[PDB]
């Protein structure tokens, strides 16, 4: 659906839609230098991209739709417009207020139809039907809708994106991938353009940003959030376990070390091969067992880096891309040979959840039966 788009606005900055279309840069934009598509508008003149489309009646008179990826990373807080396509008084725009997105339509007769969604990268689409409603929808999910069918005629050339009434000097805003579209896209067309833009090659962190080497995380285990893990003692005869929960302890952080990426970047890539250093009373140890070993339950354990020997310990990190609800990651503990020890899950030892590679996960999915326990997500100290 993406190649039907009416402006497709890429990293210069350019409209890769089938039409070209004028963009104006001011000198306070910044583009992420890693994910260059990554733009970041701060509260300052300067810090402004206007889009000239160059005809607004035909495509977008009766129905159109527009997408972008967002992140909003004393109390200074107040209605401020972050993308302005009105003129004579009548278009659409976004604003922002504290923990408010809105979505602004405006007719010429002085009639407006407001719709409001109540730190996380959010996929955001907005459709527009003159004959119905404009709708909402947040990572490909619809969250609010209002009738528009009482509003008159809409004929704006330009497209305004700069933080406007924003009163805090320090506030800023994240877009990526904005998009407009000639028509009213569908609940269907919606989840694939989420679904497209979001399922990738790279692993996602807690938030949504990309999964990062040589940074500390605490480790969530979706079959229970409310657990955090934990290390009894250090060495093979010690493990790793989930251990049910200001004075919050969030419990052991983890650390993904490079080992056979050959990419100087420090994003973690589905398939990369890894190290995981667990970190104990402020040393780092290494994730590590003995697969020679026990049953198909390999218990994970948090090895002196020294002695690590031949113990297995190489992860491959896999983003799971079903739906997009979670930036989910599953580790699948290999030994030195490529050879598959299992995903790492947990099992229910004498009444401790403790940590596993187990090939049981490997084995219900080659069947395709049903597996649990083996999806975590990666919260960023």
């Amino acid at each position: 659906i993406i190649n039907t788009s009416i402006l497709s606005l890429r990293y210069h900055l350019i409209d890769l839609s089938r039409y070209a279309s004028k963009i104006n840069i001011g000198s306070r934009v910044n583009f992420d230098p890693i994910d260059k598509n990554q733009i970041q508008l701060f509260n300052l003149e300067s810090s402004k991209i206007e889009v000239i489309l160059k005809i607004v009646y035909n495509s977008m008179y009766e129905n159109f739709s527009t997408s972008f990826w967002i992140k909003i990373p004393i109390s200074l807080n107040n209605e401020y417009t972050i993308i302005n396509c009105i003129e004579n008084n009548s278009g659409w725009k976004v604003s922002l207020n504290y923990g408010e997105i809105i979505w602004t339509l405006q007719d010429n007769k002085q009639n407006i139809q407001r719709v409001v969604f109540k730190n996380r990268w959010i996929f955001i689409t907005i459709t527009n039907n003159r004959l119905t409603k404009s709708k909402i929808y947040i990572n490909g999910r619809l969250i609010d809708q209002k009738p528009i069918s009482n509003l008159g005629n809409i004929h704006s050339n330009k497209i305004m994106f700069k933080l406007d009434g924003c009163r805090d000097p320090r506030r800023y805003i994240m877009i990526k991938y904005f998009n407009l579209f000639d028509k009213e896209l569908n609940e269907k067309e919606i989840k694939d353009l989420y679904d497209s833009q979001s399922n990738s090659g790279i692993l996602k962190d807690f938030w949504g940003n990309y999964l990062q080497y040589d940074k500390p995380y605490y480790m969530l285990n979706l079959f229970d959030p409310n657990k955090y893990v934990d290390v009894n003692n250090v060495g093979i005869r010690g493990y790793m376990y989930l251990k049910g929960s200001s004075g919050l302890y969030m419990g052991t952080k983890f650390i993904i070390k490079k080992y056979a990426s050959g990419n100087k970047d420090n994003i973690v890539r589905n398939n990369d091969r890894v190290y995981i250093n667990v970190v104990v009373n402020n040393k780092e140890y290494r994730l590590a067992t003995n697969a020679s070993q026990a049953g198909v339950e390999k218990i994970l354990s948090a090895l002196e880096i020294p002695d690590i020997g031949n113990l297995s310990q190489v992860v491959v990190m896999k983003s799971k891309n079903d739906q997009g609800i979670r930036n989910k990651c599953k580790m699948n503990l290999q030994d030195n040979n490529g050879n598959d020890i299992g995903f790492i899950g947990f099992h229910k030892f004498n009444d401790i959840y403790k940590l596993v590679a187990s090939n049981w996960y490997n084995r219900q999915i080659e069947i395709s039966s049903r597996t649990f326990g083996c999806s975590w997500e990666f919260i960023p100290v």
